[PDB]
């Protein structure tokens, strides 16, 4: 019933999460550190984690696929971003004040995951309509 029934391999992780962006001429590089779990249900990897937003705690769940990752984020962000490769989503990004639909186009994605160490590339376009590569890696520890 409750989804921690099914967590097998859970592991405490650090994790350190990168993105390189351009935007209409700007370029920037961003990233974040913090700790958080892996763990796998039905056989898919989720790593979950907290981050913060100016307006305050988000929750991070991120689920791999075969060809899809999927970042669940709730609290300050209400925001399920479905990355597909070679395809285009739309989300509603939710804050406790109103909404906006974005759109990510997703140009590819590579993983790489065990209990120990991983590594979640997905190169990417945005936007309300802006590039985008996000590195997701951690290792197993503290």
């Amino acid at each position: 019933g409750f989804q921690s029934n099914a967590m097998k391999q859970e592991t405490p992780i650090t994790l350190h999460v990168k993105s390189v962006i351009e935007d209409d001429g700007n370029q920037e590089v961003i990233e974040f550190r913090t700790t958080g779990f892996y763990y796998v249900k039905q056989n898919k990897v989720y790593l979950s984690y907290y981050e913060e937003h100016d307006l305050g705690k988000v929750k991070t769940i991120v689920k791999v696929s075969e060809g899809e990752v999927l970042v669940m984020r709730s609290g300050a962000v209400k925001m399920n971003q479905r990355f597909v490769t070679g395809a285009s989503t739309i989300a509603k990004y939710k804050m406790s004040f109103g909404e906006l639909e974005l759109k990510t186009s997703t140009k590819s994605i590579q993983s790489d995951l065990d209990e120990e160490k991983g590594r979640i590339s997905i190169a990417y376009d945005m936007h309300v309509g802006h590039l985008h590569n996000m590195t997701i890696t951690y290792e197993g520890g503290t």
